[PDB]
């Protein structure tokens, strides 16, 4: 029983991309990321709470965090539901990677359909940077591009 | 049990807009529309099945139609769930209006969160135009702008 979703990422920058998501029943969610125009290196990549882009990517609110935990790495016990970690942009400015995660389902109470994905200006310090913002945003800086998670045919 | 959503409509031209949606429990959905850049006159306004904008507005698929009926006016018995009728653009190209509809909930099996709102080039003939496309699309022509229905703070 596969369900599928997609986010088209755009912003007030030259960064663009498409992210596809799929899930069987209540299993983990598979996320295929392809984003262009990125500065080579690490970029924070998160599922934010709201699929609201009225005033740009800041309208999407904070990292999706139904458990009221602090910011961490995807592999950590302590993390936000939306904490997908970093993606790596290559020398052509392309990040292309498939991630699998268990806190961003497409069905049920914590469904991320209608929320938003956001790619960030800076590396996500995973809560370990010892910076003022480490424990909330990973100090990932600005929101280069974002898109609402929408349903797509199976 | 209040729920709210929003769609930010964008497309290939200067037509753009913001549509807010709200629903208490499982009652009707109130829809506040503001769209600019329109040719003065009538424009079809529909909720399409998919929140997929990978191929511009065409990838949003057909009108949301969980009951598999033919295309109609919002007040008709025989209509698509997504059939919200026409909106009227004034001489300045602005269409601002509030609609209430009972087939576009924000929760449940027929929820429209993660689907898409689309504003059309032409008038929706409401299935009565005696046209080849009347009973599917209302012969409403091209898709000027569209946006995914995303969650927004209550
Ligand atoms: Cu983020
Ligand atoms: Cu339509
Ligand atoms: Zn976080
Ligand atoms: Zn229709």
């Amino acid at each position: 029983a596969t369900k599928k979703a997609v986010a088209v990422l755009k912003g007030n920058s030259n960064v663009e991309g498409v992210v596809t998501l799929s899930q069987d029943d209540d299993g983990p969610t598979t996320v295929n990321v392809r984003i262009t125009g990125l500065a080579p290196g690490l970029h924070g990549f998160h599922l934010h709470e709201y699929g609201d882009t009225t005033n740009g990517c800041m309208s999407t609110g904070a990292h999706f965090n139904p458990n009221k935990l602090t910011h961490g790495a995807p592999g950590d016990e302590i993390r936000h539901a939306g904490d997908l970690g970093n993606i790596v942009a290559n020398a052509d400015g392309v990040a292309e990677v498939t991630l699998v995660d268990n806190q961003i389902p497409l069905t049920g109470p914590n469904s991320v359909v209608g929320r938003a994905l956001v790619v960030h200006e800076l590396e996500d310090d995973l809560g370990k940077g010892g910076h003022e913002l480490s424990l909330t945003t990973g100090n990932a800086g600005g929101r280069l591009a974002c898109g609402v998670v929408g349903l797509t045919p199976i």
